[PDB]
Formats: structure tokens, C-alpha cells, sequence
């Protein structure tokens, strides 16, 4: 197999463009902007979970408040129903009933207050978590805007290299482009520069028996690295 040195020179730029396209794809999956978005999203979810659990607690205290202020309403009604006063003999019995009704309302007042201020404390804690999570939300959208913008730049850069690559392939004979892409299917670079003695693809230190035949090969000949099989470009 043989190929013009000018074709091999463009095959070198073709491998470089392909190597740049690979790192462009790699950085897309390892965006620092997404790592920042991942942390803000986790933190916002942490405040969202506490806000949800705080909501359950205030429901319980609201039910306690409602049940407490449903009992005194019957006590206030029991006093109102018995306020109508007609035999004075049994009135003493209705008078001792009012003394117990007043003690039931007074004891219930101590119970409502303990729940009222405890609910007042939780809603205060709920407000500080709302401002906390709202702060994170504004940061989260900024990180999300920064993440999307970083994806646009990578896609723009990838669109560049894809155009330069298309032009390169049209400038090299299909026979050489075929062997190159057949070598990329093996998992390696497909072609690399001979960096002194070591192949530019698999980066192996080629033995001293192969470099003699490689250096002796004609300039227009194509050479494959023994270890990996990639096209070694001496130019
Ligand atoms: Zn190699």
C-alpha cells in the first residue's frame, strides 16, 4: 500500500481534528458548569425536603389549634345555653356547673397557648427556609443558564471541527481514509505520528528491529505500528 506524502500530511491533520472532536465530546460529559448545577440542585432539594416536613408539622399544629378552638366554642356555647335563667332551688346546681365550665376554658387556654407559640416558632423557621431556598433557586437558574451556554459553545466548536474534517476527507483518497477508519474501529487513534521511536497512537516504545524497516521504508509508503496497527506518519 502506498499514498502520496501530501495525502499523508492531511491524514495527520485529520487525526488531530478527530482527536480534538473526541476531547470536545469528553468535556461535554464532564462539564464543570454541570457539576456546579448538580450541587445547587442537591442543596435546593435539601431545603425542599425540610420545607415539606415543616408543612406536615404545621398541619398537625393547625389541627391541634382547630380542635382546641372547637372545644372552647362548646364551652362558650354551654355557658350561653345555660346563661338563660327557673326554679331558684336547683339554680345552685347550675351555678356549680358554671364554675367547672370556667375551669375547663382556663385549662384549655394553657393548652392552646403552648400550641400557638410552638406554631409561631415553626412558621418563623419556615420563613427562613423559604428565603434560603429562594436564594438557591436564583443561583440554580444562573448555573443552568451557564450550563446551557457552555453546551452551545461546545456544539459550536464541534460544528467547526466537523466542517474542517469533511474538507479533509474529500482531500485524501478513499482507500487511505478507509484503512484509517477501519483502524479507529479497533478502538485506537487510527493514525499517529512517529515521535522519534514511540508510536503516537498507542504510545509504545517500538523495538529496535522495527524502526530499521520503518526508517528504510519509502517516503510515499504507508506504515502501520506493529503493536496497535495505526498508520504511522513520519512527515
Ligand atoms: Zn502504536
Amino acid at each position: 500500500m502506498k499514498a502520496e506524502v501530501s495525502q499523508q500530511r492531511s491524514l495527520l491533520t485529520l487525526s488531530e481534528v478527530d482527536a480534538e472532536l473526541a476531547r470536545i465530546a469528553h468535556r461535554g460529559k464532564n462539564l464543570a458548569e454541570q457539576k456546579r448545577l448538580d450541587e445547587l440542585t442537591a442543596q435546593r432539594g435539601e431545603v425542599n425536603d425540610r420545607l415539606a416536613a415543616l408543612g406536615i408539622a404545621l398541619e398537625d399544629l393547625d389541627a391541634q389549634v382547630a380542635k382546641y378552638e372547637s372545644e372552647i366554642d362548646s364551652v362558650r356555647q354551654r355557658e350561653d345555653r345555660d346563661r338563660a335563667l327557673v326554679g331558684a332551688k336547683q339554680v345552685t346546681e347550675i351555678q356549680h356547673e358554671l364554675e367547672t365550665l370556667q375551669r375547663r376554658q382556663a385549662s384549655l387556654e394553657e393548652q392552646l397557648l403552648e400550641v400557638m407559640e410552638r406554631r409561631e416558632e415553626l412558621m418563623a423557621e419556615r420563613s427562613e427556609e423559604l428565603r434560603r431556598v429562594d436564594e438557591l433557586q436564583t443561583e440554580l437558574t444562573e448555573a443552568q443558564q451557564a450550563r446551557d451556554a457552555a453546551l452551545v459553545e461546545l456544539d459550536q466548536a464541534r460544528h467547526q471541527c466537523a466542517t474542517r474534517r469533511d474538507a479533509l476527507v474529500n482531500a485524501i483518497d478513499d482507500q487511505l481514509v478507509e484503512l484509517y477508519e477501519k483502524q479507529r474501529a479497533r478502538g485506537g487513534a487510527g493514525a499517529g505520528p512517529l515521535q522519534g521511536r514511540r508510536c503516537g497512537a498507542c504510545r509504545i516504545e517500538i523495538d529496535r528491529g522495527e524502526i530499521a524497516r520503518i526508517t528504510a521504508a519509502a517516503d510515499d509508503d504507508v506504515v502501520r505500528c506493529p503493536e496497535c496497527g495505526a498508520i504511522l506518519l513520519r512527515v
